[PDB]
């Protein structure tokens, strides 16, 4: 597909990355597309990297993230060559311990981006992404449908607290070429 879904202005995501190292955007994509992505997530659960030509919903997600790639390059000069992503479905009780996405070891992943897909999430459900920001500040993100979180991979440690219900997301990374051919 060649359709490009509606999304809020990317300039704000880029300014946030520059100023704070991270950005969060509610309703990043229209609700019908987010639901279609939730559906594809469940379909795949029943690593499958996502590429154009696999499903309509995914094609539209990639088109938007490609726009975000070009916007990031423009504003922050990162030389990002591509975006890789895949679905993730955490069973109730699953958690992800504190970690950094990019090690100090040349890792090509420069910027992380997670799109959440869960309708009707409540705080009793847990499952927040917890981000460890500068100055010892912590920030929880509830994995609410349509919510996009973007951050610098080498900079923001983060974890996922266990949820009481299936937790759906689309997780990815913008990458540089890197020094190894
Ligand atoms: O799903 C989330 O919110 C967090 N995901 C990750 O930290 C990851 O896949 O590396
Ligand atoms: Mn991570």
């Amino acid at each position: 597909s060649h359709i490009s879904p509606e999304h809020p202005m990317l300039a704000a995501v880029v300014d946030d990355l520059a100023t704070h190292g991270w950005s969060q955007q509610a309703h990043f994509l229209p609700a019908d597309l987010v639901r279609a992505l939730a559906a594809e997530c469940r379909r795949r659960d029943a690593i499958q990297w996502i590429d154009p030509g696999q499903a309509e919903a995914c094609d539209q997600y990639l088109a938007a993230m490609d726009q975000l790639r070009l916007a990031i390059n423009q504003g922050l000069f990162l030389g990002l060559e591509d975006f890789e992503c895949h679905f993730a479905l955490y069973p109730p009780g699953a958690f992800y311990r504190r970690h950094l996405d990019r090690f100090r070891d040349d890792d090509r992943r420069m910027v992380s981006a997670v799109l959440y897909l869960n309708e009707g999430w409540q705080p009793h459900d847990g499952g927040q992404l917890r981000m460890f920001l500068a100055d010892g500040v912590e920030h929880d993100v509830e994995p609410v449908a349509g919510c996009l979180v973007v951050f610098l991979s080498g900079e923001v440690p983060h974890e996922v607290l266990p949820a009481g219900r299936e937790r759906l997301s689309l997780t990815g990374w913008f990458r540089r070429r890197g020094n190894d051919p």
